[PDB]
């Protein structure tokens, strides 16, 4: 067969799933398998999962559906369906698989290294649950303080575990640790620092994990075979998945923690984006056995086209592309999210993300989304589509992708990660430079500044300490190299926060969050087939490792001894005042940003009026490609706001001669201290000259000049 004639003759547009009714007395079951000879549910007990409690046929229905009601006069000994756990026994041309309801609504507990006892073993269980009985029953979308459109928006990266798996804080959590309720009580840090949105990494089921670990620490240094997963290898796409859950054995407990901790985030007037996953499954199997040769993307003879292991998702396909939007609605309906960031967006036809925008703001008009777009778009052999990738962002304003441009330029990215750039002593293009700080890339179309989600730093690569210091090769561990990073994050980060766009910031980014395996046994260079999966071994200058040399750069694998996030170094000003010093000017520049839409315009038109290159490449001693950068805006309420940027390692002059002398009276809102929407009495680091103005090394400033 053909997914295109299936789709034609199978398209089915009613209910999938199982739907608890009658507190608790009947199931309606659906599922589609147009293939199928035979298809039985099979019952698990809920106080024993690997308990078989027996076993019900379904009845052919509408358009290659399969349907079955369990209620009273079930045989099965149940009055209350509540908790007890089921998958499907699916028969075809005489052999038998077990399947994963793909609407399965929560699971049971799950653990991958049991998948290979038996079949039953080999996907997860699904659970008869009903979400809206669950949690805070007056939760609601976002009110969002500070919010009014995407360009509105600072958006804040963070896994749930590594929020909260700082042994450090065990003292303060009166919930078990890297949980979806310990989460909630370090929100009023994420209040206080004064992001918009905490994107959270994938919380729907994933594959590779033992959730019945969930509450052991990984104190052990480790970067490869850890029970620690990112989420990148999904399992379900309605589901939660167990591993941030008090009790993964309890398949309720799960939706109302999240429901909770979702409305945690909005009386704090904070909104919540789902780091969502559709582009590939964990495994081919968990629907090859469903529909066999349809759901995925595929070479021309029907055989899966594959990505990191496991089934690339065909959007283009009628039940794929509603198993995409279901969720999309499900998920804000249930959970009343602010907003999804699709993973490897790129693998999508446009036409599925763009229906998926339009669905989630027809539930939530504030939903925002961004994605990965890369171009990365495989789809079915011979079927090119439209991809929602960057080339994308010039026929649409609604989902905005990010963009590695300014990641590249700034600091280093794929494919010269590490190769010095403008925060790390690598001179660049200064028209490139200012055109990513009003949101036009060079590598790609931009019509709209809100199309743009700006970043340095996110939980992929080297943290933005880290790379820094891989950078300009020097250790970490010395005073004044440790103060000179520092110096440098605080750099990048103001550049970032002033940039027109949408600002993206990795959760850590603000107080200097690193990944370095400071295992013991690691304080030097050791033997080949020792070295720690996915690092890198930093050297000075002359090609001397550093003091504890490794450093992570893909932790999706790495222990918690890896993965948490510090908080001694975020909030403790005595122990650690450099740190303390950077998350109080992270802290600062989102108030300075958040004081004035001069930072946010709302159009390319606009942008092009108000905002005008100081530093002209060539001039007044600034180099065509250089490390620095200087210049103005004119803000809606007539306020001009002047960036200056000194990556240099020297006092630098910017010349503002007659054409810019209005900005000599200016208050300063940035310098090299700290950041904010008021005048810093007595500014540092910055001396007015004949020609201009002169910053020191490795400074950056803010200035307004207000006729008021
Ligand atoms: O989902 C694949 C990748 N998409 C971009 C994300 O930001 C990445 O983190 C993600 O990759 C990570 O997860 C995969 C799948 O488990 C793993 O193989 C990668 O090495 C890891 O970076
Ligand atoms: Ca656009
Ligand atoms: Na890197």
């Amino acid at each position: 067969t053909s997914w295109r004639l299936k789709d034609e003759t199978y398209s089915y547009d009613g209910k999938l799933g199982a739907d608890l009714k009658e507190e608790g007395k009947q199931v309606d079951l659906t599922l589609w398998s147009p293939s199928a000879d035979k298809v039985s549910v099979v019952v698990y007990d809920k106080n024993d999962p690997d308990k078989v409690v027996g076993t019900v046929a379904l009845e052919k229905g509408e358009r290659g559906t399969w349907k079955q009601t369990l209620d009273s006069t079930n045989k099965l000994g149940i009055t209350d369906f509540t908790g007890y756990y089921y998958q499907y026994q699916i028969e075809r041309q005489g052999k038998t698989v077990l399947a994963l309801d793909p609407y399965a609504k929560s699971l049971a507990a799950w653990n991958s290294d049991d998948s290979k006892i038996d079949d039953a073993h080999k996907v997860a269980k699904a659970a008869f649950v009903d979400p809206a009985k669950l949690g805070p029953q007056d939760l609601t979308y976002g009110k969002i303080h500070n919010f009014k459109t995407r360009e509105d928006a600072v958006i804040y990266e963070a896994h749930v575990r590594d929020f909260t798996s700082d042994p450090a804080i065990a003292k303060d959590l009166t919930k078990p640790f890297g949980t979806f309720e310990a989460f909630i009580e370090k929100l009023d840090y994420l209040k206080d620092l004064g992001v918009t949105h905490i994107q959270l990494l994938p919380v729907l089921s994933y594959y590779f994990v033992n959730e019945l670990k969930n509450h052991e620490r990984l104190s052990d240094y480790a970067s490869s075979n850890s029970n620690y997963n990112w989420g990148y290898d999904p399992q379900n796409y309605f589901s939660l998945t167990g591993m941030y859950s008090s009790d993964p054995k309890n398949p309720e407990k799960r939706i109302a923690e999240f429901k909770n901790l979702i409305n945690e985030i909005h009386k704090r007037g904070m909104g919540a984006i789902l780091d969502v996953v559709y582009n590939h499954t964990a495994k081919v199997d968990l629907f090859e056995d469903l529909e066999p040769n349809y759901y995925h993307f595929m070479d021309a003879d029907g055989t899966p086209r594959t990505s990191f292991g496991g089934g690339r998702l065909g959007t283009t396909h009628h039940m794929t592309k509603r198993l995409l939007i279901d969720s999309i609605k499900y998920l804000v309906d249930t959970y009343k999210v602010d907003g999804f960031r699709f993973d490897m967006m790129g693998d999508h036809d446009a036409a599925s993300i763009e229906e998926a925008y339009k669905a989630a703001r027809a539930l939530n008009p504030n939903l925002i989304m961004l994605g990965e777009g890369w171009r990365t778009y495989a789809g079915d052999e011979n079927m090119p589509t439209k991809a929602a990738d960057q080339d994308w962002m010039k026929h649409t304003d609604t989902v905005a992708v990010f963009s590695d441009d300014i990641r590249n330029n700034l600091k280093s990215g794929y494919p010269n990660e590490g190769q010095p750039a403008f925060i790390t002593g690598g001179k660049r293009d200064v028209n490139t430079i200012f055109k990513n700080l009003i949101a036009q890339p060079t590598n790609f179309e931009a019509d709209s500044p809100g199309d743009v989600i700006q970043y340095i730093a996110a939980h992929d690569d080297l943290t933005l300490f880290d790379i820094i210091a891989q950078s300009i090769k020097k250790d970490p561990s010395k005073a004044e190299n440790y103060a000179e990073i520092h110096r440098r994050l605080r750099l990048g980060n103001l550049m970032v926060l002033t940039a027109q766009g949408t600002p993206f910031i990795h959760s850590g980014q603000e107080y200097g969050r690193t990944k370095q395996f400071r295992n013991p046994a690691y304080r030097t260079p050791v033997a080949e087939d020792k070295v720690p999966n996915k690092s890198h071994l930093l050297r000075d200058k002359d090609g001397n490792p550093f003091d504890y040399p490794y450093f992570i750069h893909d932790s999706y694998d790495s222990s918690d001894a890896v993965n948490k996030f510090d908080w001694t170094k975020a909030t403790d000003g005595k122990a650690y005042p450099e740190n303390v010093k950077s998350r109080d000017y992270m802290k600062g520049l989102i108030a300075l940003r958040q004081s004035t839409d001069a930072f946010r315009l709302k159009s390319l038109q606009d942008i092009k009026d108000r905002v005008h290159l100081i530093t002209v490449p060539g001039q007044n001693g600034v180099e065509k490609e250089d490390v620095v950068i200087g210049y103005q805006i004119t803000a809606p309420n007539g306020d001009i706001y002047a960036v200056f940027v000194n990556a240099d390692e020297k006092a630098r002059e910017f010349n503002l001669g007659t054409a810019f002398a209005h900005l000599r009276n200016a208050e300063v809102l940035a310098d090299e201290n700290q950041a904010g929407p008021v005048g810093i009495a007595n500014p540092k680091g910055l001396e007015w000259t004949e020609k201009g103005l002169k910053l020191n090394a490795l400074t950056a400033t803010v200035l307004r000049v207000s006729q008021n």
